[PDB]
């Protein structure tokens, strides 16, 4: 029966073992996670393209990928469940192709709506791709080390995070390119960035063609000749490199059992949430939602908090110039953080000036000349402009809030605010994301090195405990750099939890409801990511415990309720 089939397959993979083929597959399928990390970045951190490039302090957006996450929630449901009926390589290839097409295609649109509609489908693809990776590499390993050799794969998610962060603060260090983007090469670097991205997926898609399909899938459908060749192929591949190329595959025999393919996928996914696998899934869903919500919320809450603290340190410097009587001033030095409520400007000359955070609430502008005057967040509210000659200044006929002119004549247009030393905030959030992924190296290393030396049920509990402790420690370190250290710690501590959970999820599910489950759970993780990136980011200037307590409580409830899951070490793959 199926038990004997699984026993025979485990003996087979123990005969073959590891070598020149498992490493190749780990490097290939890794590139399909690399692209998932790149997309997670493009969706959570490279979203601010709506931030007004002409204004600073502008708040981030919630559309670039808040809707692309819903894309990864529909691709995990369909493409992740369509694998157990069509294959784990066929649908993985389709997913990666959708992503690489509608990603490299988004580098040509002339607007944000088309860019959004393209990144949506790219996310669909990659989110359908992720689960199939773990349900496809989990069929070439051996029960002895299914946890270690399956946890290293997370090294590629981190790798895509680094790739995207670096190629972003190196290509798109600015914001405000989602403003009816044109088709040219003027400040059009997001195109070169989107092209640099999709390279991991574009390399996996072509490297996937050279890879065989999962035998167990070809062994459950009811055919052998299409599988016994793969097994022979893997044995030869791992023996040629090793010192025994003369060993021949000993096993010879083995035992085995439109508008309709989606009905089968539904009847399959429904068997995962009701009947058998209802208790193991109703808990894995909880743990997954908790993990993902917490992680995404907290990794979006850190850099935003860095920027909030930077602003607050910049805000205290606001030097209210309620004074007046400025006479004969050839002013040419930058004028930052000033609000002249009641000022009397007479015969003044702001020449070669840069206005940043300069407000005027009630000014009798008797006379003043303006030249090469640039503005970022300037505003003249209830002013009184008597005789001012604005020449070669910024185009800011809108900053004049409710006040008219008498002797004015404007001869300026087509100027940019700074396009420098202000978007360093986006450079900073990209660098924070980089340093946060770069800290997952020790976490994933120790995870893969210990996931087999000890259980997978206690690693989850320990990692979630330490993440909750880090969270509760964040309530004290309200600094601008300590937040980065706490991010590094929380990340390097959380990675192990996701590894253990991927292991426990490749177990607990037969080979027919493995990718389906994985896909539903990835969709739940993406919904939790939506909730996190929409909740935590909405508490950067309102509260500091609400999101922290949410994340800590979610992690504790996902780590202590996960202990209700069994130990899956000696259990066969099935
Ligand atoms: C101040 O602004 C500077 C900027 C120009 C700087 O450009 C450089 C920035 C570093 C960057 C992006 C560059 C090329 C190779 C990139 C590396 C390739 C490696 O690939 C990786 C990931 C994939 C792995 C397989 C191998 O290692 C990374 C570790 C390594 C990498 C991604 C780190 C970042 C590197 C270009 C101009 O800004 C407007
Ligand atoms: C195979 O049989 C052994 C197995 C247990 C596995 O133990 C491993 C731990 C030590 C060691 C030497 C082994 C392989 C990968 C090695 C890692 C590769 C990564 O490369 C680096 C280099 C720097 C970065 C560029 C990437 O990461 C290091 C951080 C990481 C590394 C060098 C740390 C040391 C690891 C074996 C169970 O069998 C009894
Ligand atoms: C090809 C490729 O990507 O590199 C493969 C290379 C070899 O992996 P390896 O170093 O683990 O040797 C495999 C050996 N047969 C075993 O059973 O462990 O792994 C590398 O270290 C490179
Ligand atoms: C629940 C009990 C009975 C079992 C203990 C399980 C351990 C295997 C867990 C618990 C704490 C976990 C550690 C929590 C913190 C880290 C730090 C982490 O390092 C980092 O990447 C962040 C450090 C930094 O850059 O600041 C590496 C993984 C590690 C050792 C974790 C490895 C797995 C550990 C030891
Ligand atoms: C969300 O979708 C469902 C899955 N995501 N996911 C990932 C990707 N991770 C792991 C975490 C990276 C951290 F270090 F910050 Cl904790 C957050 C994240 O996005 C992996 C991994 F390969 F990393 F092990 N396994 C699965 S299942
Ligand atoms: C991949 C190495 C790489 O990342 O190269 C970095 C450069 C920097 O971006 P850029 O300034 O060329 O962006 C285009 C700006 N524009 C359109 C106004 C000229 O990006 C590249 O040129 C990579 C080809
Ligand atoms: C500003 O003007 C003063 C004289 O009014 C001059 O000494 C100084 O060099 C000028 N600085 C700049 C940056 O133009
Ligand atoms: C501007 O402020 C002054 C000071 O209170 C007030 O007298 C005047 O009516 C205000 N004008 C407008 C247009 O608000
Ligand atoms: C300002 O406008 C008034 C009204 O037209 C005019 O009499 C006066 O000459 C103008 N002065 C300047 C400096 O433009």
């Amino acid at each position: 029966d199926e038990e004997q089939l699984a026993h025979q397959y485990e003996t087979i993979m123990d005969e073959c073992g590891h070598g020149r083929f498992q490493w190749i597959l780990f490097f290939v399928l890794g590139l399909a996670l690399m692209a998932d990390g790149v997309e997670v970045f493009v969706v959570s951190f490279a979203l601010p393209s709506a931030e007004k490039d002409m204004c600073l302090s502008s708040s981030k957006k919630g559309m670039l990928g808040m809707i692309v996450y819903l894309g990864m929630m529909a691709g995990a449901f369909i493409l992740g469940g369509l694998a157990d009926k069509l294959g784990r390589k066929r649908v993985l290839s389709m997913s990666l192709a959708v992503n690489a097409s509608f990603a490299s295609l988004s580098s040509f649109v002339q607007g944000y709506g088309a860019f959004l509609f393209c990144r949506l489908i790219s996310g669909i693809g990659i989110g359908g791709a992720l689960p199939i990776v773990f349900a496809y590499f989990s069929e070439f390993l051996s029960r002895e080390k299914r946890g270690e050799h399956l946890s290293w794969l997370g090294i590629f998610w981190m790798t895509g995070g680094l790739y995207a962060s670096a190629m972003a603060w190196s290509i798109i260090p600015h914001y405000g390119w989602g403003f009816s983007m044109g088709t040219n090469y003027h400040f059009h670097s997001w195109r070169v960035f989107v092209i640099v991205c999709a390279l991991p997926c574009t390399v996996s898609m072509v490297a996937l063609k050279f890879m065989p399909e999962s035998p167990r899938f070809l062994l459950e459908m009811g055919k052998h000749d299409e599988a016994w060749m793969i097994l022979k192929q893997v044995h030869d591949t791992n023996m040629r490199a090793k010192g025994t190329p003369e060993k021949v595959f000993t096993v010879s025999n083995i035992k085995t059992p439109f508008k309709t393919i989606f009905k089968q996928v539904w009847d399959n996914a429904l068997y995962c949430v009701m009947g058998p696998y209802r208790m193991n899934t109703l808990i894995l869903a909880v743990v997954w939602f908790a993990m993902a919500f917490s992680y995404y919320g907290l990794t979006v809450w850190f850099p935003d908090m860095i920027r909030y603290f930077q602003d607050e340190e910049y805000k205290s410097k606001m030097k209210v110039f309620f004074g007046e009587h400025v006479y004969g001033a050839t002013i040419n030095f930058t004028m930052e953080n000033q609000i002249h409520q009641h000022g009397k400007l007479v015969n003044d000359k702001f020449t070669r000036m840069y206005f940043k955070h300069v407000l005027f609430e009630d000014t009798f502008f008797d006379e003043c000349y303006f030249e090469d005057v640039t503005s970022t967040d300037t505003y003249f509210k209830n002013c009184t402009i008597e005789s001012t000659i604005f020449y070669n200044t910024d185009l800011y006929e809108h900053k004049f809030i409710n006040c008219r002119f008498i002797n004015s004549t404007f001869l300026e247009q087509k100027e940019g605010c700074h396009m420098d030393l202000e978007q360093d905030n986006d450079f900073l959030i990209y660098l924070v994301s980089f340093l946060g992924s770069l800290s997952v190296l020790p976490g994933n290393i120790i995870s893969a090195l210990l996931m087999d030396r000890i259980g997978r049920l206690k690693m989850i509990g320990g990692s979630m405990l330490i993440s909750a402790v880090c969270c509760f420690f964040l309530f004290f370190g309200n600094s601008e750099s300590a937040m980065i250290g706490w991010q590094c710690l929380f990340c390097g501590t959380s990675i192990a939890a996701w590894n253990a959970l991927d292991v426990i999820t490749v177990e607990l599910y037969p080979t027919n409801q493995r990718a389906t489950a994985f896909g539903i759970l990835n969709g739940l993780c993406k919904f939790g990511a939506i909730l996190g990136n929409t909740i935590f980011a909405s508490f950067v200037g309102i509260t500091k415990v609400v999101p922290i307590l949410l994340a800590a409580a979610s992690l504790v409830g996902g780590g202590l309720i996960a202990l209700r899951l069994p130990e899956t070490r000696e259990q066969v793959l099935m």
